[PDB]
């Protein structure tokens, strides 16, 4: 009708109901991986138990997305069906995908595809009790703790050392996710808050450094950097000494209390008590209006003409040392920096990449607040955010604004990459008179269903 | 019935209907002066719009006087003045309804309205615009003031009278002086006219004797006076902030900390290279667990010893004179305010008190907002908040926590004085039998017969 | 000679030669204590390095006494102390002269020196260390405190005696009891041991009821109850915090606030279109210059009239009981605040009272600062500033100023407080002729004669 | 000897004798331009009064800089020369040099190279009488004042306004000199102070709008940017609106207030008065750690549910409306301050380009500070940091931190552009065996003179 028909190729928008806006990025999220949409638009159930009516109003829904003409659909018959807080509710929903599909593989020798997409296994070491321990977990989805961490690597470094037992990781899902949890307890507000502490997270990320196979030599470099850290911290409080340099609680720069002294001692002095009150040419490098030096209260009064040469020399030659110590100090401090960012740059590091293809956002409080998702239109190669029906050519600039951190009142709870080194996720099959070639990519069934609703659709436009 | 009965010798509320809270401060500030209420209770029309609104004004009045409920329905007659709707017109239509209506009470001599004498008085002018002469006199009831910029309602006065440089002059003041404060100033950074929220000091008693002609002559010789004295004081100031902020650049900091600060750390031991790298009983006067004397890092690298004595003589001796240099103007300053402050604190000047009598007060927008007022309760001699039905034993705390602003959105934007030196406005007047008021017994036996039949209907209502 | 003369009746000065700014204060704080100088001018050697000192001492102590001269010079005395050097030390050194040298004067029994009498006494240990107990008195000359996150000075003595989770208790107290105050911390941010600033408060006079092990059980009865009452009280402030920082992101508001400001939103007047575009005398309660109602910018498109009242019941009402519920909680905390301080205020625990003598204050680096004290001129019951040469009518004003901290570099190092149940530490004794110290004549003939004599040398001193 | 020598193909730095810094930096800069040492090392004084002997003691000091193996030299026979406030003392200088080549020029019609090279021509219009003015004057250094401006248009623009007579440029020095006035009455202080403002200024600097070739358009363009930002003031008070909307002191985002009451309202209800108290595998979406929704004291008592849609709808309703007005708005903003950016962009005004040469810096108080200049070497296109002795590689970023503005107590005092149409200032004539080929750049005397301070030298070496 007005306004509600989907524009030529482009995204379809997900109508929100009763609050479901969580679902709609989730379900945005899980439907633009290409391969799960090809995975599940071909799911039949065998005929050989609440999974399946779930299940084919879901794909139900996919064809409906990837077909329709409508700018949104309504998810409200599969929303209703997953009955049984948010959190759990999003469980469930992966829950039932997983053992569905598992009832799907038959004969062979006793893994279904979702586990290989979205599980993996890592190790474990010895706890303090002088045993050495070994283990090994599927670990889906890896739980980070945003408590002082600027980057993603710092938040994998900390969750992953556990104390000083570590984990290795040795299997990596194809799709990897990763929860960012903001919440901790607020003594000044005696509740767990949400904290707003600015986390970054790079649009692709490079694991070799978190699996075993180059473990001898991660904490050979791990332990270099804290070294270095250890190292890196004493310039810093030598360098605050510079910075903040005084006796008493107000403390100012040190070039700035000699210079300022030494403007002092130069000032003419005042033996007298206080309180006792056409146009001209000029030459390119004359100063025009240069205020009178007259006398000004705050100089000295004695002035001995001897010891003024002693201030001047004393306190000149030791300003430019205090300069130049501070700059020697800078540029230590930022070499540690460059270091330490660029140490695992080496080509051995550099093996395994992981696109980032979602974030989850959610602000405000932790029960009940709004969810929205930015993802990444790989044919465009541009990043899009979906927020219930609107569905936008956003930015990476938006993106960093609403996910990152402490901007704008948001924040992002679930991060999802994905592995660069295989792209199957992302590939398209042949058409074979041409690829997905959009809504020839569904099975007949779904096909007659889209043209019928469409069809109504065009009725419904007059 | 439950818990809507009033405690015994207590004020009454006023019902909040329709946004009424302006009227019930007004009405309850207006009725608290007594004069006032014994000149309503007693008023007869002559049988031989006003009217109307003024029986329902009585009534109210002897309801509110002699009432057992606690808190009465000014909706009868908040309904009588009829005409996001401007407050300030609809609180000029009653005072002007009850000013004529106690004019239409005349007989004699063709001259004297009560109420003229109660809230209007007379003040002088004078005339500089053409250089002409100008001297006039006007009525200024409830004379306005702006608080911009101005500490002191002493500073808003003068300059609500001095209006460039013709001077206006106190000559005939009511006995009930009513000042407005207006904050209503155009904000350009928002495009809209905003309350400006400083702070705003005013005193619960005024002495107008600088502002009347008698002592004209001296205010003029003295105001001047403070502006050469004032026109001195920045001086002062200018110098002591070179000593509180000295530098160069654009960070400063106070001169006696720049000078202590490098004179301490030439003292430091030099140190080389760079960034490269039981109980044991104290003594009475003992400093215990001092830091050693490590020679940290930020210190000069050569000091000559010699020269060493010539930069502590010059250091020390420059930061005794900059304290006793700044510790004089601080001195000096302070006295200067002390004189400000006392300068009409002399016998002459103190003879005419204006008690605080009571303060409306707004919280919120210009167009919509809430009221409520403070007024002075003489007889146990307290502060006491009305706010609708809500009347509490407030303090003059409460009453400058909302009275004078930068303090939550709270404002003071009416502020009515009453004369000290005629207390008729609080008198009681006597009652023979009694050897005063004695309460209900004031009203006239038609208000006395209707309070007694609304309380004797509330002690049907009570009973359940 | 020229304004180097002592005004009549005045405290002495001393100089400073060769960074003597702290033994200054010491020795002025000691001395002024009257019973120390009388103890130290009657004091013979038996004839039959303490004893060197300690004669240019009690020599010292009679100039300054009886002197003409504005300050005497203790360069003399200073010097025989020889052993950025540190001053904590140097301080130990005289004190242990002096009551090794007072030692010295026993005779019959074996037990008594009145200095650790008067500067030390004895006081109870506990043990929990290894579930054994303990129980042990010690010496505790001058009790060492931290003044790291303390409010007042009673804080710091309950930290100061608690040392874990063994509390120590007080027995035996000197007559004279020396604090130690010692803000010296490690600041990781410089990686260097820093002076803290934080305010600390003491009182002009101390009850120590609270601390000596007669009322062991009371304090610990009531120290308990007061952590539960912490305890209690974070509770309310958690929960009013909600009510003052009310927000789910990074920018938090009172929620008064945000209501208030919300509902005033919802009145506005809907705009459309978004981004695209003589005197009047004045009636004694009408609003002036009021900005018109055009309807301005910012406010809700469509509102429907019908859920307009559901808007404002709602939001009304909510604020109201916000507003009742902060202040309810605001006077349950100020409660709380007012029982912790009475506590103690019983008359039970009100009886061992110690006024404050003197406070010794320092103002730099640890290794290297400037020394001065604060000391009750008792007769005159003024406080005085004993800064070198310069001996000032300080106030009480000025010395929290100093001696408290977080004002300038000023902090306080050591509080020398003097019991008031015997005032035998500032009586003068009595001289039957005048009918007590008159002055001078306390000295013995040895020191009179010397005083005499520098009198006269400053008298032909004076003339030329 | 010890660390005095000069590395090979560097610049040579000028000894600092009595606070000669300043001398130092405008002597450095002047060099600098090629042009002028080939106009005064080509110096003899004619045969056919204090001018001379500082000239001749110039010229061997400029042969000295060009020619010798010292890191440094010294310019304290020049500067002894120079007798008889520092503004003056550059004055007296300038004097001296542009009068001593007026006495070169002979025969002809009776113009001196130097004021062809520093000095035009500037017009007037009618002032504040009724009666047009018209007027041209030499100009050669044009001041400005840096009260409350951001960049050096503003600067320009606002000192050829004066008053509502405005000048126009008809002639252009090949080096064009601003001088940037810091000194502005501090009311708080009762002196003078040098105002800490930043002030932009660009590496090359387009004059073709402030030229009377294009006049008509300029104030035809000028005129229309006053409308245009009399409308961007207008949506920025707007903006403001939405920023800090409050009826009281405090004012808040009027979004988050939204949010805010929402939130509340929708928070579980409290009828209770205040003050009355392995590794678990994870799904990929769910979030760990949520806190138990269980009332906080905060949430209202009374919570009617048929009012509850209210407060959503509403309060939702309004927040997006606000949201999309914000971006508006701030959408409307940016693209007027992007128009009012390069509307100076177009061909017919990018015509005429000046680049920046020089640029001298001030440090401390009005009277007496050190001074120190930036240079741009042509060769290398690198800047240059001449201090003194030192003289080092700095770069554009050391030089916006010294020169901007309020970073690190420092302000550019003065701005020597040069026109890049006009070459021949940089320009070096050709040596015939291969140009400047550096020491033979100057006559024989000249030579000698470097050629045995240099021998000289290697004596002193040992």
């Amino acid at each position: 009708p007005y306004d509600r028909k989907r524009q030529d190729k482009a995204p379809v928008g997900l109508k929100n109901v009763g609050n479901t806006c969580w679902f709609s990025a989730v379900i945005q999220s899980l439907f633009n991986l290409l391969e799960f949409r090809r995975l599940v638009l071909n799911y039949k159930p065998p005929s050989n138990h609440r999974n399946l009516p779930f299940m084919r109003e879901l794909r139900y829904l996919f064809a409906l997305l990837v077909g329709t003409k409508r700018k949104y659909v309504d998810p409200s018959r599969a929303v209703e069906i997953l009955k049984d807080d948010v959190s759990e509710f999003t469980h469930k929903l992966l829950d039932w995908l997983e053992d569905a599909f598992q009832m799907k593989a038959e004969e062979e020798t006793d893994k279904n595809p979702m586990v290989e997409l979205f599980y993996g296994r890592f190790l474990a070491v010895g706890v303090l009790e002088g045993k050495k321990f070994e283990n090994t977990e599927m670990f889906g989805q890896y739980p980070l703790q945003v408590n002082g961490f600027k980057d993603l690597h710092e938040c994998l470094e900390a969750a992953m050392i556990e104390g000083e037992q570590e984990h290795w990781f040795t299997e990596l899902p194809p799709v990897l996710t990763f929860e960012l949890s903001r919440f901790e307890f607020n003594q000044a507000l005696g509740r767990p808050e949400k904290i707003h502490n600015k986390l970054e997270f790079p649009q692709v990320l490079y694991l070799d450094r978190y699996m075993h196979r180059n473990r001898e030599i991660t904490r050979i470099k791990r332990e270099e950097i804290k070294r270095l850290k250890d190292y890196l911290t004493v310039l810093q409080q030598r360098l605050e000494r510079y910075l903040s340099y005084g006796s008493g609680p107000k403390r100012f720069p040190l070039v700035d209390v000699l210079q300022y002294a030494l403007e002092f001692a130069s000032s003419k002095p005042v033996c007298t008590s206080p309180v006792d009150d056409r146009s001209v040419i000029h030459k390119p490098f004359t100063q025009s209006r240069i205020p009178p030096d007259l006398p000004m209260h705050p100089a000295p009064r004695h002035i001995t003409e001897e010891e003024l040469s002693v201030l001047e020399s004393c306190l000149h030659r030791w300003r430019t040392e205090i300069e130049n110590d501070t700059r020697d100090l800078q540029e230590s401090i930022s070499r540690i920096h460059r270091t330490i960012e660029l140490m695992y740059s080496d080509k051995s590091m550099i093996q395994v990449p992981y696109r980032l293809h979602a974030v989850l956002v959610h602000e405000g409080q932790a029960n009940a607040g709004h969810y929205w998702a930015y993802i990444f239109d790989h044919r465009e190669s541009r990043w899009m955010k979906y927020n219930d029906i609107a569905v936008t050519k956003s930015s990476w600039e938006e993106l960093v604004r609403d996910s990152f951190g402490g901007y704008r009142n948001a924040s992002a709870y679930c991060l999802m990459y994905i592995n660069d080194k295989a792209q199957f996720l992302i590939q398209e099959e042949f058409n074979k008179e041409t690829p997905l070639v959009g809504i020839e990519t569904l099975p007949p069934d779904l096909r007659d269903f889209v043209e019928e609703d469409n069809q109504r659709f065009e009725k419904e436009l007059e």
